[PDB]
C-alpha cells in the first residue's frame, strides 16, 4: 500500500496465515481418525464425518490464503533462497492432502505411517529462514 | 525516544507468536496420543508407544515459557487493554490443555474427547488478533 512492511505484514505475516490453517488442519485430521477407531459402536464416533470435511477447507483456506502472499510476490531480492519457502509449502500440503484421501478413503495404517511432522517441519524451518532474511537485512541492505 | 517502542513490539509480536503456535504444537501431540490410544475400540496393547504425551508436555511447558518472556518486557500503556483480554484467554487456554494433558495422563478417553478446546483455542486466536490489530492502530509508524 504504503512500501515494505505495509506489504510485508499482509505478505508474509499474512503467510503466518497459512502456517496456522495447515497445522489447523492436523489437530482436525487426528480429531478425526480417533474417532473412525470408535465407529465399530456408536457413542459420539458421529463427529468423525463433519471433522473431516471441515478439514478439508481449513487445507483450503490455507491454500487461498498462500495465493494471496503468491498475488503479492511481485517481490524476490531474496529470491531462491526463498523460492525453497515457496516449495516446501507445496510438499505438505501434498502430505495434508493424501492424509485427507487416506482418511476419506478408509486407509489408516499410511496415515498413521506418513511422516507428516517431516514435510511440516521443512516448512518450519522454510518460513523461518524467510523472516530472518527478511528482518535482520532489509534493514542493513533495503 | 522512537527506535525503542518499534523493537518491543516485535520481540513482544514474536514472544505472542511462538506461544500460540507451541501450544497448537500441544494440541497436535495430545491428538496424536488420543488417537493412538483409540485402537480398535479396544486392541489388546500398544496401538504404537505414546512418548507423543510427553512430547506434548515438552511443547506445554515450552509454550508457557515464551509467554513468562511475554510478561516480563515493559508494558505499553496504550496497549494494556488488549494485554489482559489476551492474559485471561492465554492462562485458561494453559488449563485447557494440561487438563487434556491429564485426562489422557490417567485413561480417561471419553473426557477428553468431551472438553470444547477448539472453542478456548478460538478465544485466543482472536485475542491475539485483537492486540495485533491495536498495535498497528496506536503505532502504525507511516510514513
Ligand atoms: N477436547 C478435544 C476433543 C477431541 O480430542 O476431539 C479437543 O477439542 O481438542
Amino acid at each position: 500500500g504504503f512500501v515494505i512492511s505495509n506489504e510485508l505484514r499482509q505478505q508474509q505475516s499474512e503467510l503466518t496465515s497459512t502456517w496456522d490453517l495447515m497445522l489447523q488442519t492436523r489437530i482436525n485430521l487426528s480429531r478425526s481418525a480417533a474417532r473412525m477407531m470408535m465407529d465399530a459402536s456408536n457413542q459420539q464416533s458421529s463427529a468423525k464425518t463433519d471433522l473431516l470435511q471441515n478439514a478439508k477447507t481449513t487445507l483450503a483456506q490455507a491454500a487461498a490464503h498462500y495465493a494471496n502472499f503468491k498475488n503479492m510476490t511481485p517481490l524476490p531480492a531474496m529470491a531462491e533462497a526463498s523460492a525453497n519457502v515457496d516449495e516446501k509449502y507445496q510438499r505438505y500440503q501434498a502430505a495434508l492432502a493424501e492424509l485427507i484421501q487416506f482418511l476419506d478413503n478408509g486407509n489408516m495404517d499410511a496415515y498413521f505411517a506418513q511422516p507428516t511432522q517431516g514435510m511440516q517441519n521443512a516448512l518450519g524451518e522454510a518460513l523461518g529462514n524467510y523472516a530472518r532474511v527478511s528482518e535482520n537485512l532489509y534493514r542493513q541492505t533495503f
